[PDB]
């Protein structure tokens, strides 16, 4: 017993306070039409590394480090080159106030505006019911990709959430942009500021989800978008023949500010100049343990104006390490 | 003893399940004319450093991310680049059958044809008396390099190994290389489709070893290849003191498919346009535990209608963690 | 007892000889004139993560290999490339003989003219009292940046390190820098051979801290470059509430080597055509277990003909991990 209990201690030493975590992923997209997900070609099959370090700097602090390298299945034009995905450190103030600072992940409202990554800082003050989460920093992956600081819309966003019942949960957002590029429809054209207004719900009793969201800009035209989804599983990844099947509709018009949407679809800012209005259904499945397998089908696609888009489809392999 | 146990419980919530290893190399290499093995000079001293992060989703499977920096000692005019050299999935179908996914190491036949980066899927069949691998997917590296996945040549691959005796192994393989972008002497050229098939032998036995490997693309002339080396050694990078010495012989026509052979001759299908014929001695030293001082001078270098080459020499150092 | 034994020993398979470390600053630096940080701007919010693999590679040897991304805030023209900034070899040939090889850093002298990146070789000499320091190689950071091989004047560097009391040091340096190409006032300007020669002293009695450095170059006229400093504190990152007050002026004549000072001046021989004379006052305070936030404040900047240049000021939070 005490020898062995030495033989732990040794372990001790080479441990540090950075644990490595990582997932990986091997995904296929397609399309009836040619320039949806890679420019001329109805198809992209692809994949992803990333590994992430979570360290402690102490009892009531912790950064976390990712390296991302993505890759195409037989592109060999340029290497697969590694990016800092996230670099944050994120501090605890007590049981209910938190804060984050530097290159994190924020989502605006519900997802359906922004999931994605964010150089600002950020905070949280909420014990179980109400939490109230106050960002301030700049929008880098989406229709905000490509801008410098100058020309990057400066975001400062307030979001309210609300526990009720057991797992249901609503809430609501404000979110202001200043005056910078955008990507529209693959050019950049310079926005002047934005007052993003939005509510979502997700109520979610014994294996049935039925989520909602609804956002617009108070300052432009025809700029609302929402999404309204059901779904029956118990999908986790981390237990063998955990199941999940949904399907949602999406209604965002020609001026909906959707940078970088938390769902899967394929139509965003970046993709269309005429708004989108479509379905998709979604289907996952997790065959083994920390191994999942995604399948979508987004259909119905149409502008605001009745004209017919592009169907599209996805399968995907997630591994978490 | 629960105390103990709760140490053990603290470190099984620190350590993960990801193991990290790596490598890193000081390489010198030169030769008697300019522009074997940089441009317009005639030696490349330069250096590696690889990171490896081998992670166990479940007990079924394992991925591998591998980070690669090289450099030139002296040139800054870029940084080292960070480049994702390894980012696949591996599966264990039972005690026979395994698979891989993603972006990994292919070595097709004895590895004098292409044995690097490969991108797509892989299915192994074992009996630890006869193997069989197949390959399907695209060529990252060697003279498939600077191809996009449009002229990437796909490989379908099948290779059979035979264990004969103990330690000693024969095999062979075919594989069927599409139509695509080929890099010839340095000029991209596109090349309709290819059948490459071969036979290789490895026999060792006590302390000696002597190979050989011959390849030929059916449909194409003037593409025959093959080598044949005999050894005498023991190296091994993590035993001290273990030495080894070999001398093998080159004969590659002047189409013969030669990619990224797995051997350290400095001519394969980039920067020779009338094929390659010579030998090379190569020695190895395991001068401390996971050092490994490895050398190799390549002579006779000549084309294949009689007109001399560039002799060259190579000295490195191979650290092992 | 026997199912403990069994856990630990699987760590010991998880843990290898690779120990992960690193670190996340979080930067602001300005000036009240344009220019000296960032193009057209007086002010630059930027921050950077470092993660440290350190391995055993034997009982005598040890390699480093360290993986660098910046980012600015809001910056989203291009992605936060990871790139490797240390990738090196340190061996132990006895209790006085030690020695490290590949891209490491280097400190010329007390880190006045040199503190940065490093191509080449190390050797060290110490009769732990006296070090004796020969370093063989290229810069690679500074006024060196953007230089090939071919360009990159090589530097060979012999070094001596004294120890006057219980913490006070002496110490002077002879460096000998070849034909290349440096960067002056931001246009890449060939020069001749120089023989930096330069002495330097740290004094720290007590909290108290006194430290200086002189150096100059045997052959060009007008390169003497010196500073001297005063402080008090105890500053330690990983203690909380210790604190630390200095100031000093530096004084850099027009043709003085600055590649890249260890100090936090914002004028080198990158941003001066006639030199650099003024003063700085730092502040540093661990506000937490190993985080720190540091300020410093430059000021009566001056040319050497008496032309007023802008002031400069920072602050930062370091977090090791």
């Amino acid at each position: 017993l005490n020898n062995l209990g030495v033989r732990v201690s040794r372990l001790e030493d080479r441990v540090g306070n950075v644990k490595v975590t990582g997932d990986a992923r091997i995904r296929y997209q397609g399309s009836e039409d040619k320039g949806v997900y890679k420019a001329n070609s109805k198809s992209l099959t692809d994949g992803r590394a990333r590994v992430q370090f979570n360290a402690n700097v102490n009892d009531k602090t912790q950064a976390v480090v990712r390296v991302k390298g993505n890759y195409e299945f037989g592109d060999s034009t340029k290497g697969s080159q590694a990016t800092i995905d996230r670099a944050y450190v994120d501090h605890k103030f007590g049981s209910n106030v938190s804060a984050k600072a530097g290159r994190f992940q924020q989502t605006i409202g519900g997802g359906l505006m922004y999931d994605d990554t964010f150089d600002g800082a950020q905070l949280n003050v909420g014990n179980d019911k109400v939490q109230v989460q106050g960002a301030y920093g700049y929008m880098i992956d989406g229709a905000a990709d490509g801008n410098s600081k100058s020309d990057n819309p400066s975001v400062s966003y307030v979001g309210l959430k609300g526990k009720v019942g057991k797992e249901s949960s609503v809430g609501g957002f404000y979110s202001r942009l200043s005056s910078g590029n955008l990507n529209h429809n693959g050019v950049t054209v310079n926005s002047d500021k934005q007052d993003v207004y939005g509510f979502n719900a997700d109520f979610r009793k014994n294996k049935l989800w039925a989520g909602g969201e609804w956002l617009k800009a108070s300052n432009v035209d025809n700029s609302q978008a929402w999404t309204a989804g059901l779904g029956y599983g118990n999908y986790d990844i981390a237990k063998k023949g955990t199941w999940d099947v949904k399907g949602q509709y999406f209604n965002q018009k020609a001026n909906a500010p959707i940078v970088s949407s938390t769902w899967d679809q394929a139509y965003d800012l970046t993709n269309t100049s005429n708004g989108y209005k479509g379905y998709m259904a979604s289907v996952d499945y997790a065959v083994q343990d920390n191994v999942g397998l995604s399948a979508g089908y987004g259909f119905n696609s149409k502008d605001q104006s009745g004209n017919d888009l592009s169907d599209f489809y996805r399968a995907e392999l997630n591994y978490k390490f």
